[PDB]
C-alpha cells in the first residue's frame, strides 16, 4: 500500500508523483487543502506540516527528494533514477539540493508577494535559471544521455514558467530556449505528462488568489 | 589522492573529517581563511564558494552530507555510517536535512547577532536541541544502536555548545544531559575525537569576533 498526499500544482509532490509512475507501481493519491491539513498530514508529517507526504505501508517518508531516493532504492532495476557511479551520484544531488536551496523562498515570493520582495525573488530566480540552462549545457538532460534525479527536481518547475511570466513580468520562454528543450524532451515520458498541471491551470488559479488576496 | 578544504571550527567539515577518518583513508587537510578564500577553492565550488570542499582525484564534491555519502558509498564495507534499509535511510536523510535548515541561520546569528535576531535564534536553537533530545529518546545513538549518519551531521555542534551557553546566555549542558552523554558517547570514537576541537578554543574565536 502506497499514499501519498500532495497538492496539485505543488512542484515538490510533482517529483514524487513522477518517480511513482517512473517505477509502475500503484498508488494512492489523495488531494490536500493546504489552509486546512488533513489529520493524516499533521500526524505523518508533524515537524515540517508540509506536502507531498509519501505513506508505504503505514510509515511515513517525508521531502521529495528524499522520497524519490526511497522509490529509486527500493526499485532499483525499473527506470533507475540515481546514477550508479558514486561521484556522478553526488553531483545529482548536489544540483537537486541546489535547486531546494534557491528556489524554496523566492518561488513562493514570485506569486505570493508583490512589490520588494516580488523583485528579490525575480532576481533570485532568473540567477537559478541562467545557472541550471549554464549547468545543462548542451546534453539532452541534466543526467546526461538519460533523464535523471535533476530533471524530476526541476520539470515540475516548467508548470509555473507561464505564471512566472505573466504574475511577474519574467521573460522565460524566449531567453531560455534551451532549458524549453529540455522541459518539452521530458513532457514526453508519461510520468511527467501525468504529473504536471496544465500551464494555463496554474495561472488562472494563481491570478485568481491574487486578485482576491492582494 | 583526497584534498579536504576546511575551516578548523566548521560543524560541517567536522562531518566530513568524521567520515574520511571512519574510512580510514589518508588526505591532505587544508586550512581555509574564509575572510581570504583561496582560488582552489573558488575554483571547486563556483556556485557556494563554502567548505567543507572534498576534492578527489581532481574533482569536487560539495555539500556536507553529500560529502558524507559520497564516502560511504566509495567505501560501504568499513564502518557502514547510512543504514542498510531502504526506509531508515530515508529516516537519516531526513533527520540530517531537518538538521541542516533549521541550524544554518540561528547557529550563525547565535554568535553573529544580537538583540531581536540573536533572541529569535536562541528561540529557534533551543527548538531544534528539544526536538533532537525527543527523536533521539532512549537510543545510544541516533543511528540507533551504532553510530550513524545523524550522529555526524549534529556532533560537530556538541563543540560549539560552550559557546552558545556564553555569547547566547543559553542553557544546554544543564538542560539537555541525554545529549550531553550521547556526545560523551561518540567522543570515544577517534574520527570524532580528531575532529572536534576544544569548546574553549571555539568560545575564544567567537569572543575575538565580538
Ligand atoms: N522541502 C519540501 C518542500 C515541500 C513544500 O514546500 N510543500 C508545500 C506545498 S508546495 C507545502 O506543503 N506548504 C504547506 C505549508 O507550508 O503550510 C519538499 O521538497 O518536499
Ligand atoms: N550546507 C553547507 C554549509 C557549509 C558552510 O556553511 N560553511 C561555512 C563555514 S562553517 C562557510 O564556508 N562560510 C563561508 C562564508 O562565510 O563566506 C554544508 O553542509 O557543507
Ligand atoms: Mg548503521
Amino acid at each position: 500500500e502506497i499514499i501519498l498526499l500532495d497538492y496539485w500544482a505543488s512542484m515538490y509532490g510533482m517529483r514524487t508523483r513522477i518517480a511513482l509512475e517512473e517505477k509502475k507501481v500503484k498508488y494512492e493519491y489523495r488531494e490536500e487543502d493546504l489552509s486546512n491539513k488533513s489529520p493524516l498530514l499533521l500526524q505523518m508529517n508533524p515537524i515540517h506540516k508540509k506536502i507531498p507526504v509519501l505513506i508505504h505501508e503505514g510509515k511515513p517518508i517525508c521531502e521529495s527528494i528524499i522520497q524519490v531516493q526511497y522509490i529509486d532504492e527500493l526499485w532499483p532495476d525499473t527506470n533507475p533514477i540515481l546514477p550508479s557511479d558514486p561521484y556522478q551520484r553526488a553531483q545529482a544531488r548536489f544540483w537537486a539540493d541546489y535547486i531546494d536551496k534557491k528556489t524554496y523562498v523566492p518561488c513562493k515570493a514570485l506569486w505570493s508577494e508583490s512589490g520588494e520582495k516580488q523583485e528579490a525573488a525575480k532576481i533570485e530566480f532568473i540567477e537559478v535559471l541562467k545557472t541550471l540552462d549554464s549547468e545543462l549545457g548542451d546534453k539532452y538532460y541534466f543526467g546526461g544521455n538519460e533523464f535523471g534525479l535533476v530533471d524530476i527536481a526541476f520539470i515540475g518547475f516548467y508548470s509555473w514558467f507561464r505564471t512566472y511570466e505573466e504574475v511577474a513580468n519574467l521573460s522565460i520562454v524566449l531567453e531560455f530556449p534551451k532549458l524549453m528543450a529540455w522541459a518539452q524532451r521530458c513532457l514526453k515520458r508519461e510520468s511527467v505528462a501525468k504529473a504536471l498541471p496544465d500551464s494555463d491551470k496554474v495561472l488562472k488559479s494563481v491570478s485568481d488568489h491574487r486578485k482576491i488576496i492582494l
